[PDB]
């Protein structure tokens, strides 16, 4: 288990971190970390280590790019003080391309993406003991569909700066693959993007599997 | 591990099961499963074995004692031809007992649940693959504590009538007790009964391994 | 123009032709017919044609499959003594299949949807003055995509059925298509069913077009 | 088709105009344009001619004079830097002489709606592509009910300023005379100036014809 | 006055009458008679002749046609043993020819409304002991308009059924003509068939004027 | 008839006064007046003298004391710039008295409220053509009640102001006296303060017969 | 005191006895009993005497006069097999004559009341070990006002009944009246019938007076 | 009755205060103080010394730790210039380190209680007549369950602290242990904390015995 006891873990992304999330504090009191990946992860590690008595904040915001978390990152993330870092974000930076591919000021392409993301690890990097880095994500089997592969280009990148900055990493979309070689779609999300209670627990455990999880711990 | 591929397993119980499944049917889209722990375990089986293409229905209805579930077994298990029954009944049974102490009638004593959980089970067991039996609980680290001490004899009826059935067993009961070496209730629970996700996937936990899941398949 | 002065056109499917309409009578006031194509056609052909004296009913009901066409036909659609019956029937037919792979009952596969909907457009021909059959669609540039590919077997029936009983036929599948070359489906529609304003638009010209609307009038 | 791709196209008026677009922007996302002949011109408008990327902006705001209009141009108008600007005013400059014929402040007489409106076209002409004036409308078909004389009026300005400013035009009174020769103004419209579907298509179309639409373009 | 101590009046029509008046009884706190003129004229009644005890009930439905009214009559008149009976009916018979024209229906025609009208006041006469017969009206100064043309004929209609059947007669439509040589219908009406309260005012006075009312009683 | 073509009239006082009028303009477009004696004046003058153009604003505000009027009055009467103002305060003022007879900050007593409403008048008269006074009320017929009792001392002040200062005067309680004469309180009133509709018109009379209103006007 | 250990104590009446309580059970949970002068009794037996396992139950029903409660005796009285029944019915048959004076048969009259009310006890006292009359009441200080003198003879029959049956009695009038020599109606009830919550604590404790309740237990 | 004809009398703590008061002013008219012990103690003392005319202010606010009392204690205390302050503080102090173990931020240990508790007293004595500590309370009969072990520390401090500053004082703790004897804590409380009407009425009875309130006054 990479997280320590006493330690703060801070989740950061777009409405598949949020998931109805407590505004602005997104911390502790049963219902403050919404419904979806992150609450999971919380509630595995409390079943699983309840000593650990790790303190988790959900600061997701439904629509950002990461051109919205720059904006925030010094109220919600610094200013926080964690010990990890979660990032999870590029689903709107792509998805507005393909949506509203005539309004692109609200489009943010590869380029910009990488640096802004590459950004927040560095600045982030020396206050932190870690960071975690989980790719975007496009529940869609089909490598060429346009939006898929666009998604792909973004989550290669993500895994070039984890590499890079030695952060953590959670390829979300491998995981979303592995489920998609049986499922269609529209059986694990709305829309391509919003999962279910499934897909949520997919992420969920792709994230504890990164962290060094144990289902059952080593005695 | 126990369930198979193309089977149903129906959920039944309380308001510990129910959590907010859609009604009549408890199936059926995102959302219809309710929010705690038959949620949770359907989607741990998905994302780990998707291709077991599990049906999953929840009948849990809240507020239910034992003898509310007789009253519906006809329609809501038995014409539902389930394959797997998931039964966790008891604490209502129980808290009746002390939270409307003189309204005797609300009780389910000892000797009507034993009887009546019994014939269920004897009477649906002929006509499914099998049923797990899981038993109530009281999140409660004192022994002594006079609902806890019931609580853990209704538990122990639950027993019986699974190892005189052959039937899997659930002490959910030894699970929160686990946890509640560390934590005091309110961390876990409102009111010692309802839990919070972490509560939800403890239950969960403890009925994916009596099933046999695997968090990361052998292979 | 194919439909005549005076004329009662009845419109019947899922919630793509629904839309919001007034329940049970899908006629009678501002609103009643519902807020897509429907309302589109009707609001069309007032502007063009006043004078024809159109009257329009809307009986989409959201969910429809063609067996849920069939248990409410007599009462919906022979009891309302239409001169003119248009229906578009198949997306859930079919979206079940996909979205509850494992609840088969929920499915209407592509023998119960050939059989029931040619029996409902034969018994209903010998007693109205036509009948357009539009195809069901789904909102994807991908013919191998698995859900497209059955979206367009079940249209292959649709046309079948319009020859073999001599009915205007309606290709949904290729008006969107032809959009499909310029803009991804997030562009037209939610999950790739429901269509924006302008979907509905797309489907509103299909049908226009097929009983030989004219947007300027020749004169 | 007058307007170009990549060009952003701006509606301004009162609430026939508005019909609940989204404030402030009025802009995109499905929904922003409101439900009436805005949303209905740019259905259409992606129907047909999805290659073009036209960018459509909605600032409609109920209640409004060619008075509130000036006191928000600025604003919702010039700093949005639109392509091309349609404008359709009048019909509370006139309605409030009828229904509040001693709260005057609240009227707007022809004389100052007509150099106001000039003020308008003036300031907005050098910094666009092209105007549209659609004129007020009043659905009623007997030319001396006062209010229907009185509106008459103020299109007569309406197009008297379009053929001075080389604006492009559209009366929105023709197009519902011609209608108004079949259906009595109950069929069309609420308090005969709040149009049904139907009364927004006349107009989405009356729009459409002056900026070149084709239903089925030329190849 | 017409109307004497201890007796019941009763009033029936549309939503003209029934103004959010309390179903089904129309009667029995305040409040229950609505906000328009059937509450104006009991007011008026209590503060000038407090002492007359007059029982009043409200049984006016919106949207009823005479046709409305023939169905309900037996539970909603006859059965209320009043001592008399005010009806202002018409209004809807004749609006849905001319807001619905193609849903014929829902129209109800002269005939059908003579018929039915005459009906209903020669069954109900020997039972009671009064009748008053208030006509329809429509808020529009224009006799050539074609609603309030149609409407005056049906005018013509109650006046003469209350001629042949010696009832107390009220012509509405002749009241607010007065008032209509002043203001145009949009200052008293929504849409020429509501009226405000000035509108409600004027059908009180006409009403009570009709019975004998004394604004100051003579002494 | 007191009141000119053209002129402003302005009502203020307690919730008798507001009865839900809009806020904070008070004036006209249907409903903005509330639902009580004023919008009964003003639609009884709209019907009998339609001609007359004149503008009806309610500044009435639930709770208040004469105290709470001047703390406003500038705002709310003077820069409202009226012809005629129209003044029925002291219920609050007493009713504070009986209803919470230790919390005396809420409490105005006689002579506090005679100089404060005398200051009103004053500051009043010389910008208006004419200034109403109306006395308070409580709708209970025993004149030894303490609370009655009260009130009358509050009425006999309005009284001397209203001759003292040459002011239009209304004794609303002689007017509910005379009806108490008949009916017991319950039947007029809410808890002895808050009329019905008769209530209401009651006021309204009281007001139109002081201003020379006639029911039927002298040919 | 008069009740005793495991006794099943019921509540009937009107709003004052009902006050929100739980349809229509009355019983079993947090609120079932209600907010007024049943709760506080349940609440001050217990504060008291915890041991004595008093069963409570409110059938309290707003609007009821004693014809009511005859209505549905059978259903919510004698079905219920109570020990002890509590009536405090009367203050609705009288106030109906007061409020609506020209309803006549909504009025219970002397002769009604004293039938009614005296056979209900009858019939009832067979089945119960004891029954608890409550006379109706009304917030008045002045014996003359006539709805205070009419509820006054109304406490007279309920007297005699009790006398003539054996019954406990408390005369929730002399309550009242103890408290109106320093109080106004107005600072204890809302309309003179409505009670605050020293309204109901005055009812509560004349109550607990009766049946032997000890503030502090002698012991 | 220690508190005095004239004088105010103000309540400060948290929920068990509050129960849904008035804010901010916590004052008077019907539902002002809340529906819990405050309102209770009004009740009573008003049925049975209405003479006295006590001011009461009810300024609990849910959440609220004596750290937070700290911090509104000038505004909501002071400033009051009451002549009694009652004080109950100390649950959630104690709750937050058993519900949310892990943000100790929002604990307040008992060396800080007391010493803030402390603070509070001091400088409130001088302003007043008195000042009543009520002890905190945990609804659990087991005094090594851990809450009520450090819930038992906190009222020993509040005792200390009267003691020594001469305050009155109430111990809430040995009231609903009097009470536990019979009752399990889920007949009495939810989550053994929020009291129901009976618990309520416990802490309002033991209040009242603490300020000298006779149930019957001595004559
Ligand atoms: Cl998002
Ligand atoms: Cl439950
Ligand atoms: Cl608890
Ligand atoms: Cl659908
Ligand atoms: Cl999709
Ligand atoms: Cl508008
Ligand atoms: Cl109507
Ligand atoms: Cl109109
Ligand atoms: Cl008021
Ligand atoms: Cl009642
Ligand atoms: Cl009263
Ligand atoms: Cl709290």
């Amino acid at each position: 288990m990479k997280i320590g006891s006493g330690e703060k873990l801070l989740f950061i992304g777009d409405s598949i971190t949020d998931c109805g999330r407590a505004r602005p504090e997104g911390e502790g009191s049963f219902g403050a970390l919404g419904t979806g990946y992150v609450a999971y992860v919380v509630g595995l590690l409390q079943a699983v280590y309840p000593e650990l008595g790790i303190r988790v904040v959900n600061k997701g915001i439904s629509g950002n790019t990461v051109r919205d978390l720059k904006a925030r990152w010094e109220e919600d993330v610094i200013a926080q003080k964690p010990d990890w870092v979660s990032i999870m974000i590029g689903i709107n930076d792509v998805w507005r391309q393909y949506d509203l591919p005539f309004m692109k000021e609200k489009h943010v392409y590869l380029d910009e993406y990488e640096a802004t993301l590459r950004s927040l690890v560095l600045e982030t990097k020396p206050l932190v003991k870690g960071i975690i880095l989980m790719t975007p994500f496009y529940i869609e089997g089909n490598e060429q569909d346009p939006m898929r592969r666009t998604m792909d280009q973004y989550g290669r990148v993500v895994k070039q700066i984890a590499e890079e900055t030695n952060s953590l990493f959670v390829d979300t979309q491998a995981a979303f693959n592995e489920v998609l070689k049986t499922l269609y779609p529209a059986a694990l999300a709305w829309a391509r993007v919003h999962p279910s209670v499934a897909g949520h627990m997919i992420l969920a455990r792709a994230f504890l599997r990164e962290i060094g999880f144990e289902w059952v711990r080593s005695r």
